[PDB]
């Protein structure tokens, strides 16, 4: 990138019967002098120049002037163009491709035209002259080029085909994949695309879960007559919608929350619907068709209508057919309407972290004090219980059951473990601490008579207990639980009792639990 200034070069010619000149440029002036190349003893020279907001090679290998201009494009409206314009004898060549913007999906093509027969080389003597956006007084231009300032910003320059300041005058100087990660407490909007057209929906996004309830995306009108829903149902996808006649709805025959990155498309034509699920590793694809019934074709949705993703806010109303259950997992290449959105580029989102770190379903971490809500165990005379952690909080309760009562916590450095129907052990660490965030096994077995508790590979305390009914409880936590010891913060894994391993796929409930990884 360079602004204002004009810089000189001294180039260097291989192929006196071939040139080519690429240059990059950006300027919202419809005239300027972008490239010039001459010499003081010769007449021959190289011009790449815009007129009218359309870019024109012409040159002078000695037998007049030879001008190509390249009329499928205008490049004055502040986009980045790539011109490339080359000579053979005397035919040249003017190709126009736009980097970015409406015009860059174009196909460029290449015109050609050629100057009078005769002289065929380029002629130059030894200070030749090559300037890039603009003219220095050292050099005449040539009467052909009628403007010789340029006004905006020049791109990488290529000369023969090399890279490209012997003088500088003046004064010179230069000029939404989205991936979110959503924990079951956030939601996101996205306002009505304006190229929103009624008749015709088209919706994608690419998402990776572990979750089998949720929601991915819901849209509906205020008077819900119209709307279109997108959720995981035993983790299937499903889709959902109504445009105002009767409503429809089609599940998938494959479950698509195995952690992996899927890509996911909407095609609807009026009252006909396709829907497409990919795994985009192997390249599989589902397709399960619908359609809405009756005679209305447009999903009517307002301009002050919503387009929610991940979950909702509270809402006065709200379509009664729709699961709503917020949506733990990630999200990314949201487009709507074939127009682009970044969530994190959103002002009003809500529990939304940008990335995505989806490892397992046996491991979980808490960012603010939360807990996760596991399926009651009981520990009976024989039973165990193995689990990981990795807290910088001495005081944190890492697992819990519910008068009678189980637990494994932290506790201002040291280590508690409680039983009761109350006996319990108390580690205190030595040479280094528990809650210094690195990992940490813990080992409890309840036998005969006794219980012992093992961290790390250390000292297996162990503590008389002697009771033989099993010490049952209604409900089981990790992290912490709903209610005077501070909150848990860290992460646990592999938690494993009665040899079963107790996964947090679907937990009965949880907060601020950020599933599936340690953050
Ligand atoms: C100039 O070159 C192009 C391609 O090399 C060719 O299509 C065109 O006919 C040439 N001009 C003429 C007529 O010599
Ligand atoms: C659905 O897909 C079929 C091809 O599988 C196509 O012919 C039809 O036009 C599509 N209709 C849509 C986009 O609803
Ligand atoms: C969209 O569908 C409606 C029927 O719901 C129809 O009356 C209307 O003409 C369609 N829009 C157009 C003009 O394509
Ligand atoms: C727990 O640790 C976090 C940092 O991991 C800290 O921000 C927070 O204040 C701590 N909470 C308590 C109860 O000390
Ligand atoms: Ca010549
Ligand atoms: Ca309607
Ligand atoms: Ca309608």
């Amino acid at each position: 990138v360079s602004v204002s200034c004009v810089r000189t070069y001294r180039p260097e010619i291989k192929k006196g019967s071939y040139n080519n000149i690429v240059v990059h440029v950006k300027t919202a002036v419809a005239d300027n002098l972008l490239f010039y190349l001459g010499s003081a003893k010769f007449i021959d020279f190289l011009a790449i120049e815009m007129r009218k907001g359309k870019v024109s090679f012409l040159w002078d290998v000695g037998s007049g002037v030879g001008r190509v201009e390249y009329p499928d494009l205008t490049i004055d409206d502040s986009y980045w163009y790539r011109i490339e314009a080359s000579r053979t004898g005397r035919n040249g060549s003017i190709s126009v491709r736009a980097l970015d913007g409406p015009k860059a999906s174009m196909v460029p093509s290449t015109y050609h035209s050629v100057s009078p027969p005769g002289y065929t080389i380029l002629d130059v003597d030894a200070n030749a002259m090559l300037f890039v956006g603009g003219l220095t007084g050292k050099i005449k231009k040539a009467d052909a080029v009628r403007v010789i300032t340029f006004t905006g910003c020049m791109g990488e320059t290529y000369f023969d085909n090399k890279p490209i300041f012997r003088e500088k005058e003046g004064d010179c100087k230069g000029c939404s994949e989205g991936t979110i990660q959503f924990d079951g407490e956030g939601y996101a909007l996205v306002s009505r695309p304006i190229r929103w057209y009624p008749n015709i929906s088209t919706v994608m996004f690419k998402f990776r879960t572990f979750s089998s309830s949720a929601l991915l995306m819901y849209l509906a009108t205020r008077d819900l007559k119209d709307f279109m829903s997108v959720e995981l149902s035993d983790g299937h996808v499903k889709v959902s919608y109504d445009l105002g006649s009767g409503m429809t709805s089609v599940v998938s025959n494959q479950n698509h929350n195995d952690g992996k990155w899927k890509a996911f498309t909407l095609s609807r034509i009026q009252k006909q619907a396709n829907i497409s699920i990919v795994d985009i590793d192997s390249n599989q694809e589902e397709n399960v068709a619908t359609s809405s019934s009756g005679n209305n074709f447009g999903l009517d949705l307002k301009a002050d209508d919503k387009i929610y993703f991940g979950g909702l806010p509270t809402l006065r109303n709200l379509r009664p057919e729709v699961n709503v259950k917020k949506y733990s997992g990630c999200l990314k290449d949201i487009e709507i309407s074939r127009t682009p959105y970044n969530i994190l580029s959103s002002p009003d989102y809500v529990g939304v972290t940008k990335g995505c770190s989806l490892e397992n379903v046996y491991t979980v971490s808490f960012p603010k004090p939360g807990f996760v809500e596991l399926a009651a165990v009981s520990i009976d005379v024989g039973t165990e219980i193995n689990l990981s952690f990795s807290t910088r909080n001495e005081s944190g309760i890492i697992l819990l059951g519910s008068q009678a009562y189980y637990a494994i916590f932290l506790n201002k450095g040291r280590l508690e473990v409680h039983l009761s129907s109350m006996r319990k052990i108390v580690i205190k660490p030595e040479p280094n601490r528990f809650h210094d965030g690195r990992e940490h096994s813990v080992h409890v077995e309840r036998t005969r008579g006794i219980f012992t508790v093992q961290i790390d590979e250390d000292r297996r305390h162990m503590q008389n207990l002697t009771e033989e009914q099993p010490i049952e409880v209604k409900k089981l936590f990790v992290g912490g639980a709903p209610p005077n010891i501070p909150a848990f913060q860290g992460c646990v894994w592999n938690l494993v009792i009665n040899s079963i391993p107790m996964d947090f796929a679907q937990p009965i409930a949880f907060k601020n639990a950020d599933i599936g990884r340690c953050t």
